[PDB]
């Protein structure tokens, strides 16, 4: 309970890290398009990915992540730019294979942004099948009845 606040503002700082990436890396391809140098590219969620992957995989974790609304800075890596593009296929990758180890409810995917993220990933031209087809099993379980 002190323990608890302790994990609570560990996984609430990674959410402020993923955030604070996902805001330069679109400051970075602002530039890059303004200015048409290729020599500039979006790097801060690829340095932070690995930290990302290695807390989404901790079992013990997962009450922390889901209390704390780390899923919507996970949705926001995620999600589509308005022209329609995606981050890259490492990072969406890496960000699926994490997420179907969670046990991501309703209340999750309202709450965080992510549930109409997945369900753009099932339908989009530019996902590739694999994905797109994890992205469709994991939106059908989340959701699921629950018998």
């Amino acid at each position: 309970d002190d323990l608890e606040q302790y994990l609570d503002e560990k996984i609430l700082r990674l959410k402020d890290e993923m955030n604070i990436a996902a805001q330069l890396d679109i400051d970075t391809l602002n530039k890059r398009i303004e200015t048409g140098d290729t020599s500039l590219i979006a790097m801060q969620k690829v340095k932070l990915l690995p930290k990302v992957v290695s807390v989404l995989s901790k079992a013990n974790l997962a009450d922390t992540i889901l209390d704390n609304n780390l899923l919507q800075s996970v949705r926001i890596w995620l999600e589509p730019l308005p022209d329609g593009s995606l981050p890259s296929f490492e990072i969406q990758k890496s960000l699926f294979a994490a997420l179907n180890d969670l046990p991501v409810k309703t209340e999750h995917l309202k709450e965080s942004g992510l549930g109409r993220v997945v369900i753009f990933y099932t339908k989009s031209k530019r996902v590739e099948a694999q994905l797109a087809r994890l992205a469709e099993k994991l939106i059908a379980e989340w959701t699921r009845p629950i018998i």
